[PDB]
């Protein structure tokens, strides 16, 4: 049992990688939502938006924190009318409501412009094809095939908290450091804990 966020701020492959390098996100999924056709897809985008679903454990991190971190991704002082990559916070609640107009009042006097994030509540989120989902670490060959074969295939693999983190190392988001600490969470038989951290140090040099 999660909490969830979701948020639109332009292509979601960048975001996907931000949000899932960061504590207390327990995974990520990028698609379509805000929109008024049903099972949207890439070619057949209709009026829906780029967005990401975040599933956070709210003992870990807060919506305000996720909230802070949506808003240092991308500035949204234009008036644009391009659906696919508006910015956009899809409230599931009054209290995700509350906290996310009141956090864009506080930024809009801080820095002294507007901000054309819409704050709308969320209807439906539709799945983006499987590949657009942990973009960067499917395009990492050997290591994916190693982790979708741990973990049991794609589906489970880009459920997973370590999938999420390891992609957002992949696009420069998370240090060695920080991965590793991930990876001794999982608790992987020692084989193949050093079979990845081998391919993750080689990746780095």
């Amino acid at each position: 049992k999660l909490s969830i966020a979701v948020f639109a701020l332009g292509c979601f492959w960048g975001p996907d990688a931000q949000f899932g390098s960061i504590k207390g996100v327990v995974s990520t999924r990028v698609g379509y939502a805000g929109g008024t056709t049903n099972n949207p897809s890439y070619y057949n985008l209709g009026d829906h938006s780029a967005s990401i679903e975040i599933q956070y454990d709210a003992n870990v991190i807060t919506y305000g924190e996720l909230l802070n971190i949506f808003w240092n991704l991308h500035n949204p002082v234009y008036e644009t009318t391009n659906r696919q990559y508006m910015s956009r916070i899809f409230y599931l609640d009054d209290g995700q409501k509350s906290e996310a107009l009141e956090m864009k009042r506080q930024i809009e006097a801080a820095n002294g412009e507007k901000i054309y994030t819409e704050i709308v509540p969320l209807e439906n989120f539709y799945l983006a094809e499987g590949y657009h989902q942990k973009y960067y670490l499917q395009n990492t060959t050997k290591l994916y095939q190693t982790l979708k074969a741990i973990y049991g295939g794609f589906g489970n693999l880009v459920r997973s908290t370590l999938a999420a983190r390891m992609n957002g190392y992949i696009a420069g988001n998370l240090s060695i450091a920080s991965l590793k600490e991930e990876m001794d969470l999982v608790e992987l038989p020692e084989d193949q804990y050093e079979k990845v951290l081998s391919i993750v140090e080689e990746i780095k040099l």
